[PDB]
């Protein structure tokens, strides 16, 4: 009925000096790789790109830095991408962050009609009161930095105001497509090219098989095709993995884990961060049924898949190759991060540079040193759900993590409800904390010592740990 | 996995006098029957009910209201249901209108955690202002009425502030379900059921069939089971058909749909009113392809179907049974919505009860006479789209349809760009009218004495017919 | 410092396009001499805030003449035929805005206020937009208004009002010193306080310019800082337009009657032009209630004796007045925070048309009369008891209390009671209650000659003051 | 003569019960009511809010009630010369809420102009905007309640905090004159907010230090209409307390810094000058610059310490200092006075500095734990557009650098200075970081360096030039 079918160059060549980009993907899975050499090829300058990333060294948007065709990025996280790091503190791009989830809703609000939407997210954050440094001139100093956001209360809370985000292309990868438009993506590869697809003017959209119209199901189409402009069938190429991980000293770390498995409980959707979060779901008693959820887009996540089943569609928050149990389920980002704002799951563990007695969180940032970016983090706390701090108790240096505020810039405010180390348990009681816990017949008076704040210690049971 | 599943009652009786329900279904599809007469069983009452329509008399929401179970209603378009309509005439029902696509969205931000967001949907009209008759006494007058709504600028455009629906349970129907939640739709019965869903506190959900954990595809799921709390599966039951149309003297309506037609141009994409819009589909040039949008939830939209073909999941905004064409794309409430609110809609033809020279109109009632509700009208005239109104050139009563200024209450302002009558065409330039084309062949002698206003004309020229 | 100037050297700076603020009620407080100064050297497409427009041949109104003004936005036309003319034949622009929100929102330009919220012209057609801003040539609409933001603070819904900031301001007191510390008299203050803050280049006639040193500096009314141009132009006298002086079928009256019985001990009153200020007479007992002057007086007495006139002390209605012992003045922004925040304990107005609903209609109608909001908009908005005194019936047989309010609206859900010749009602949650009838008149012939229903149930007769 | 609301000390106060929320005027001492506060201790409420600028001083005004415990809360701009103030805050028996002076005015008057919320520059990034300001301790020292965040919204193109307006139960004034119908009128800068407080009350009671009829105050000269006034007090004449009594009858690099800052004045220039070193460059003004202070509590034209003989409490500065007024100065209330700052009609604002950044950051109002007083009028007279200008020594005791790279004490202003004067140097804030322009003596560039604290540019440097 409807052709959008075009060859990879004429579909490119719109593309003016100063155009803004929107670009799926969540690390490389579902990264639109052979349309990003082909806009390298045709030479276009002072490109702005919104993404969720920036691809990684030598694929994807990545590949843009070579001949430095990046104006500005607005992204949630860096990566490994050692071209976009080294180009944004030597003066050639400049970097915005933008939490992931708002990121998301933003296109999605773009593409809605909507022009401006409320969430708690990155609410006394840095991000909201602005002053992160969004560029660097060529020599050291700061150039520019990120302009603030408006604050509002609903009930008693308050949120920040998200504007949406319209750009002048869309660059989406997905499995599939048909001649007028209907892309169907697969596994966590999905995440942004929906939302993508809806914020750009002219967005054009690369299929790794391409079938004729009456051949997808209409009640399987993720994103339909009034959506899509251009679709591209390039020369089929194996997506770049990070990580291939699969299934086949320093262990104060297992100590933790199986404390922190003691927190889970049977119907629970939960998210784990990297590290120690992750760890503690290998603890878990025996019926104990608990869904994790991958912030990419899966509820349903598996330990690492054997050999056999090694895909780069199927992919974790930190780009390592995963599997999935049965009952499993896939969404796109703007519906992951609708999913977790709106306090869906129930357990959300993390990992903290600083915890504080606020119930406040440091790991995003530190100014000038570290500079990731928020990813999901922020948007993981400042919703409603249970949030629990998985961390050693001290610095290598014997510093306190546990403070009273933090020193660091904030990943959130008041969202911290349970701090878990290898000595202690507290829980955050009133903007106050309360020692519940301590490690095997050791002692107050030591805990006392490794933590920067008083505490209340007058019901201290013996930390349990799971088998 | 997990195992949701509960009997029928079990799962109904959680719900207390004065819940808030959260209700799936367009008419009667996608419409939870079985659990509404659950509902009705345990004779639960002053509920508060969130929902498109109001079902159907006697199916659905509509068996609540036989033993006077509902207090307050809050929808988009009373429908066809006599019971409700009268209800709220006599008094004993409450009734606040909300338009269609700030319903879907409302539920989806109340899931999602966002509080707040702006919609350009229903500025200037009765329901930013508010006044429009939400209850009357037993006897005639009137009780209460709506509150208004918040408005704000961006850019220069002002927008309404929405905000989000928290239920204390949502109710859904879907085809297929497993054991952990997940649910799969089918055809134009998705519609609210996916916003519904994840804006209830306790979310229920009525499945025609039930499956294993493992028997759905992850990448086929339409809502995933983090967002569903309890699985019903009722004893099997046909889904109320409100028109079986299948393919197998005095219309002026065709006069007015072959000059409509040949506003249909090539690769556009179109939404259609019910009643004369509609039947515009007769005469699209045997060339010209264009793709009907049906705000239920679908892009490509056929013809009636054969005998054979008739299946109760695949309805139009009017509630007949249809075809699909080759390449078409089903969806849910809150993306149907989004994509007309974002302006992806390239035509969108209406009816009136009364159309202006300042670019207005009024199609969604007239005080105590006709309450139907805005519907997604409100939606469709508020985007960037080009609304071309289809209506016969005086009423019943023999005066004029155009007029200066509305009396009826507006459905948009400043929306019309075009109105085609079976005397004239006319065009808004500048809040003004402008007469374009003329009939066979009544000179303007005639015309202008059928207008209720003055109106520029210079370039005139007759009206040419699709056959 | 010292700012003193010619009257042409000042206004000498003011280019075609430039946005004025000025100063002045009706004609007290209007720099005639500065309007007249700007006429001579002929400034071109001019916009200017200010409450009114002058009246014909003095203050602002001497502009219309040579055409130009460009676009006005005021709260009351008044007695100004060249700018309602001008207005309808589509020459001028006119943006209405209520009287309190103008004289806030120039107090809001100079005191770096960017903007704030007010419960006034919440409902009506200045809020959601839609009134004629301009006509063309022939009658036609060519600009409507464009909408107010609204916001929910509590329970209640607010509009937002935007600064004004404006490159010239023109102002007019009594008295002035060289450094530019400015001194008025009588209600001839009013705006020229938030104007004078809200220029960049401010510039002040004076009748009287004195040293520093001879203002005493606790009666300085506009501080100096706020001026940067002083002029004294050669002595006139200020038109008075009505100048009042104390030296049958009359429903009017019984109204007004019934009306003084509204009027409690300690009471501070706000009365519109009419059968409100009407019934002030009536007061029944040795003296009690308090007038308040949207122009900028609280203790307004009666007209004076005929050699104690005054052009500086004039009512809302343009009428001269005196003053009772303890009275006391204040500028126009004080005037309508006094009004806005509750502080008067009763508001009684007219009508063009009253509704059971609550609502009131009479500031305006469309492409007929073109008065505009005044304070109107301000007092049936804030907290206080607002009763409608007014006829029944139009001269003509027409009720003029409906079930809704056909017209424009001046405010939604606003009035208390309904005193007219015939009856007595009373709005509760949003519907008439009948609770007087004067004379021995039937409740069956009220119930005719007013266009609604209503409780009957525990009808008293009127009673009235002598 | 109509109404007459005068009525007895003892009797006005009896009606505020436990509870009650205040507003209370008057700026230090200066329009405190004093008497009232008194008859306040006497029948004895408990649990009180109050809304103030400040808290008096010790033994007067708000400063009695703190003898008994009476309060539970205060909110205020300013701690003052107040000990008992200060000591129960820090061992956590009062709650202590600051709000910008501009802001807390501007607050009363719209709760007493029926407008709930309006939008100012004012403390926006600054803890006062985000929250977390201490504002109640336990009794060992931890934090028990923290400020609450204000909203915020974008008007142009620059950011604005939201302001809640402040109705009170009842509100306390004092003033010079008042007839019996309620009219006051004020003496020098004792009105401040005397005039804001008496419009947001819900029960306004207020001492007159002279009680005169109805008709002997002019119409003309009522600075408070008596609509606003329910009960007016006469009690016993008493002193107004001076806290200092200012008249004209180290090695000092104090006087340095002031020298070279006199040489920023300019004929026609309006200028606010901040408690310590700004004030003193006032001295050396060169003969022919005429310039006119502003005293933010109402006040244009200020002059220098009066005589002997025509000292007076009603005319004080921000310092709290008795001074004199020159030819042609003006009163105002404080909500007029931080609209004229607000405003930008102020041609050149000098103030002091805890620490002062490169970035055009200034921090002038907290160190958390040892000096909390408040913020004073310093975030409204650094958020309008007029040129700041800050005075300070180049380092502090125990030698630390007093400019940085950036604020590690809490902000008074974001992006707010634009030349920073020292006795060793002055800078210039272009951009976002820092410019040498002078230096003073022929004192070493690469001794300044390292006692500075940050990198700068040193292309142009001049000598520094000290006023006769
Ligand atoms: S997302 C899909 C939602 N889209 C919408 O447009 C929703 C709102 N629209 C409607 O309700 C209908 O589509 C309307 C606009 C009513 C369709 O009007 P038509 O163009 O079909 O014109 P008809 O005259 O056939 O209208 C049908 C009934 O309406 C009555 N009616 C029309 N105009 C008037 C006036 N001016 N005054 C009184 N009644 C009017 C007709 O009598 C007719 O009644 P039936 O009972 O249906 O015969
Ligand atoms: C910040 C402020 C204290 C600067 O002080 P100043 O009066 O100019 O005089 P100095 O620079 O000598 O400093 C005064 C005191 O602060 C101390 N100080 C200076 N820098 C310091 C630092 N980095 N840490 C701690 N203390 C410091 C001084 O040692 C001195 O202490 P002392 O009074 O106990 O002897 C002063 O501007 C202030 O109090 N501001 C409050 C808000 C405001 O601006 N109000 C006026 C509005 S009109
Ligand atoms: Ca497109
Ligand atoms: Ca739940
Ligand atoms: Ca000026
Ligand atoms: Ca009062």
């Amino acid at each position: 009925g409807l052709d959008k079918v075009m060859s990879l160059s004429s579909a490119v060549q719109d593309i003016k000096n100063g155009a803004t980009l929107a670009v799926g993907g969540f690390g490389t899975g579902g990264m639109p790789h052979a349309i990003m050499q082909e806009i390298k090829k045709m030479g276009v300058r002072d490109l702005i790109i919104y993404s969720d990333g920036a691809g990684v060294d030598g694929y994807g948007i990545g590949v843009l830095f070579e001949n430095k065709q990046i104006n500005k990025m607005i992204v949630s996280y860096v990566g490994n991408n050692k071209i976009f790091a080294r180009q944004y503190l030597e003066g050639d791009v400049e970097l915005e962050f933008c939490p992931q989830g708002s990121l998301a809703e933003r296109m999605r609000a773009g593409g809605a009609g909507i022009p401006a939407f409320y969430t708690p997210t990155a609410v006394g954050t840095v991000l909201q009161t602005g002053g992160q440094i969004t560029k660097y001139d060529k020599n050291g100093g700061v150039l520019k930095e990120s302009t603030p956001r408006e604050t509002r209360f609903f009930g008693g809370r308050l949120y920040c105001l998200e504007n949406a985000i319209k750009t002048d292309f869309s660059i989406v990868k997905a499995w599939k497509g048909d001649r007028c438009g209907n892309l169907v993506f697969r596994g966590t590869a999905r995440n942004f090219n929906v939302p993508v697809g809806q914020c750009g003017q002219t967005v054009i959209a690369e299929v790794e098989n391409l079938v004729e119209n009456g051949d997808i199901d209409p009640d399987e189409v993720h994103l339909p095709g009034v959506y899509v402009d251009r679709v591209v069938v390039p020369e089929r190429y194996q997506t770049l993995i990070e990580h291939r991980t699969v299934t086949r000293g320093e262990e104060v770390r297992q100590r933790i884990a199986r404390r922190a498995a003691l927190e889970f409980a049977n119907g629970m959707y939960v998210n784990l961060g990297i590290g120690i979060p992750t760890e503690s779901s290998n603890y878990i008693p025996a019926g104990v049924n608990v869904v994790l959820q991958s912030e990419n887009g899966l509820i349903g996540m598996g330990p690492f898949p054997t050999e056999d089943k090694v895909d780069a569609d199927w992919i974790n928050a930190g780009k390592q190759t995963i599997s999935h149990l049965a009952g499993s389920a896939l969404f796109d980002s703007a519906t992951s991060f609708a999913m977790i704002r709106g306090g869906h799951m129930d357990l959300t563990m993390l990992g903290a540079l600083e915890v504080a007695a606020n119930g406040d969180l440091a790991n995003f940032m530190i100014p000038g040193k570290l500079v990731k970016g928020p990813g999901g983090a922020m948007d993981l706390v400042s919703c409603g759900t249970r949030v629990v701090v998985t961390t050693t108790h001290c610095n290598k240096n014997g510093d306190p993590k546990i403070v009273e505020r933090c020193r660091l810039p904030v990943t959130g405010k008041h969202c911290v409800c349970r701090i878990i180390t290898e000595y202690a348990v507290f829980d955050v009681v009133d903007g106050r904390l309360v020692l519940k816990e301590i490690a095997e017949d050791t002692t107050v008076d030591q805990v006392k010592k490794l933590t920067g704040v008083g505490f209340d210690a007058d019901n201290v049971i013996t930390m349990p740990l799971a088998p």
